[PDB]
């Protein structure tokens, strides 16, 4: 069963439930670490649809059909009583991607790069491959998802 | 209604728990070994997960159930740069520590839960706790009830 909602023209209607997707991993670029003002502020808290993940542990690569959400959240502060670091405050919105070979036969690894202007839009925009792909596509460990930072995949696979 | 998770032994201790990775994740954070004087107490990445069963039961009630299972799992911090920029990314598995909330195997704990180490992920069990180990510091600084809730955002923005 296929997790991703689309338009006639193969965009990507807001997800709705992924929270409740399998998690693959977490990483955190602060606002004050680049130059105050981080491109995907702050936290990243990153998840693949369930089915897409029940193909990976069968064969280490992504189905046709895979959506994988990263969530963005504020730093919400820098000490804890665990100690220093960095603690996740308020949700920011969502990046997406999807790899389908027969929506999107003419983009790199047949994914498409979706930006959502805000939580309350209808759907995503896709994007042009300068803005999403080329970055993924240089330097992603595994068809486009940079799974050097997704322990869960590494470790889930056969 | 749903499924119990986690397994216990006959002395009521949480079994290592397996397949949490695929429970409902409600927040991570990160406390590197460079910012606690080169060894941080639960190093580095925090990523938490609540079993799905107390995930149901949340979103109705705002409240941990008796059977709620937390899992926080350690990773390293692999590396400090990336194409996204600069800050915190994850590197390896470190290992993992849990907490479950049962009125009747805990009835004498702080809130009811029990707090488990474990020594690797290859143990057979969990190692139940003392309360100033570990409860101590929940029951002082957690925003509900020993779980730090002001630390997970899916937990806060999918109570009722
Ligand atoms: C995280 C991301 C994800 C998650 C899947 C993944 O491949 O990691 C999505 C769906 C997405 N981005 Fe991309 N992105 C970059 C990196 C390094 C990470 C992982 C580490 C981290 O969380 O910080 C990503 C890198 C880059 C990049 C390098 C210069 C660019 C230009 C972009 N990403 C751009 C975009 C998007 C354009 C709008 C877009 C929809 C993304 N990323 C989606
Ligand atoms: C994270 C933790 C979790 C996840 C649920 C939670 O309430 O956040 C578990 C199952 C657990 N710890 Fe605890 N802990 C502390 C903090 C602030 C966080 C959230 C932020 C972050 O991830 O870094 C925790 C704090 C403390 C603490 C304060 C001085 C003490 C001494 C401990 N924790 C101790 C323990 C354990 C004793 C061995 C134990 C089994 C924990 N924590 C489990």
């Amino acid at each position: 069963l296929n997790y991703g909602s689309f338009t006639k023209e193969h965009v990507l209607l807001t997800p709705k439930g992924y929270r409740e997707w399998v998690f693959i991993g977490a990483s955190v670029t602060p606002n004050e670490l680049n130059d105050d003002k981080a491109a995907f502020p702050e936290f990243h808290n990153v998840y693949i649809d369930p089915t897409s993940w029940g193909h990976w542990k069968k064969t280490g690569e992504f189905r046709d059909g895979t959506v994988i959400v990263k969530e963005l959240a504020g730093v919400g502060s820098k000490a804890s009583p665990s100690g220093n670091g960095y603690f996740p405050g308020e949700f920011n919105g969502i990046a997406a991607m999807v790899k389908d070979s027969k929506r999107y036969p003419e983009r790199p690894g047949n994914w498409a790069f979706f930006g959502f202007e805000s939580y309350e839009a209808k759907q995503g925009i896709i994007q042009t491959d300068e803005t999403c792909a080329a970055c993924h596509k240089e330097h992603a460990a595994h068809d486009m998802v940079f799974t050097q930072f997704y322990p869960v995949l590494r470790a889930g696979k056969p």
